[PDB]
């Protein structure tokens, strides 16, 4: 393939909607961590983890049929989808790790209060 426009929109929506839900799950449980907030609109997911840890941005970029990521520690990446509507993952041309594996690497050390597993979410097969 590539995912055509309609399929990309469905897969991207499912991927990002679930990530938003999970980041809300993690940050609403971490009640002791102040200055955190999750915002989500227009295909842009914002995870502000405070003044020390910075802000993640994960967003749909429709013209490119990609998901873009900016991490306060590892910087920017553009992800393409590989797979089908049934199962797939988001991959970046200069890393072996999927989007969700990157978050699994970087987030647990920040949210030490939580048991973190991004690999249970849709579209990281």
């Amino acid at each position: 393939s590539t995912l055509d426009g309609a399929t990309y929109e469905r897969v991207c929506s499912d991927t990002l909607d679930a990530l938003c839900d999970y980041f809300e799950e993690l940050t609403e449980n971490a009640s002791e961590l102040q200055g955190t907030d999750v915002a989500y609109s227009d295909g842009v997911l914002t995870v502000n983890l405070g003044g020390q840890h910075g802000t993640y941005v994960i967003n749909r970029q429709t013209p490119n049929k990609q998901i873009w990521l900016s991490s306060p520690t590892s910087g920017p990446k553009r992800y393409d989808f590989v797979g089908t509507v049934a199962a797939g993952r988001w991959i970046y041309k200069h890393s072996g790790q999927s989007l969700h594996e990157l978050l699994q690497q970087e987030i647990p050390g920040i949210l030490k209060s939580q048991s973190v597993d991004f690999l249970r979410l849709p579209y990281c097969s």
